[PDB]
């Protein structure tokens, strides 16, 4: 209702800059909500966020935005606290989901070394990182080198994708699961499905929760926001 959300622009355009392309609304340059000079590292997205801003009809709507969002995010909070969010990320690596195999029934038990012994498999493999997988309740910390390995795999990203990145780690809760998506070894929605296996056999075998599978909805969702936003940043 703000008169502040408001569209007023007939077209959207972009167009090179000193550093990264920049969206135009008529005329007018897009900047961030904080004021600072909205510039992207590819005219891919350039275009992609400028279709965002054609879309919109009498006001905005930010939720219809995700590619807008993620690029603030990116120029705001992620490019300079890049040491602090690599770090938060890389993290995971030491509390990875697919290091955590339940103690039952047996039937789940397989159902998780069948979907994630490939991605540790992977891992150990391309990253040279493998990680010390346990079975219940009691956490095996990892070997303190390979920490460093995924640590510094995540540090190696430029802004934009550790942005993307974020998202894809936190969500599902996995840092081997969100380096695979953006190495290119699974998609997005096969790392959902991935991470779900203890909460897919649970449901089918004792019953579906809805408040569960509203959550699960929206994490798939916001996984394909970042692997597009991935994509697109490339």
């Amino acid at each position: 209702s703000e008169w502040k959300a408001r569209r007023f622009w007939a077209s959207v355009g972009i167009h090179k800059e000193e550093g990264g392309w920049a969206v135009l609304l008529d005329e007018r340059p897009l900047r961030t909500p904080g004021k600072q000079p909205l510039r992207l590292p590819t005219e891919a997205l350039a275009l992609a966020i400028a279709e965002e801003w054609q879309a919109v009809q009498e006001v905005i709507d930010p939720n219809a935005m995700p590619l807008t969002r993620s690029a603030n995010s990116a120029i705001e909070k992620v490019a300079p606290q890049f040491d602090a969010v690599a770090a938060m990320l890389g993290d995971y690596g030491g509390t990875d989901l697919l290091s955590y195999r339940a103690d039952a029934p047996e039937a789940l038990v397989r159902a998780q070394a069948e979907g994630w012994d490939p991605l540790i498999d992977w891992a150990a493999t391309e990253l040279r990182a493998p990680l010390r997988i346990t079975h219940g309740v009691i956490p095996v910390p990892q070997d303190p080198v390979v920490l460093l390995k995924l640590r510094a795999e995540v540090a190696s990203l430029d802004p934009f994708g550790l942005t993307a990145l974020h998202d894809l780690v936190t969500l599902p809760g996995s840092l081997i699961l969100g380096l695979a998506v953006i190495r290119g070894r699974i998609d997005a929605p096969t790392a959902h499905a991935l991470s779900r296996i203890k909460e897919e056999f649970q449901a089918e075998r004792w019953g579906r929760d809805e408040e569960a599978e509203a959550q699960a909805a929206s994490r798939l969702a916001a996984m394909r926001d970042s692997e597009r936003f991935w994509h697109l940043t490339r």
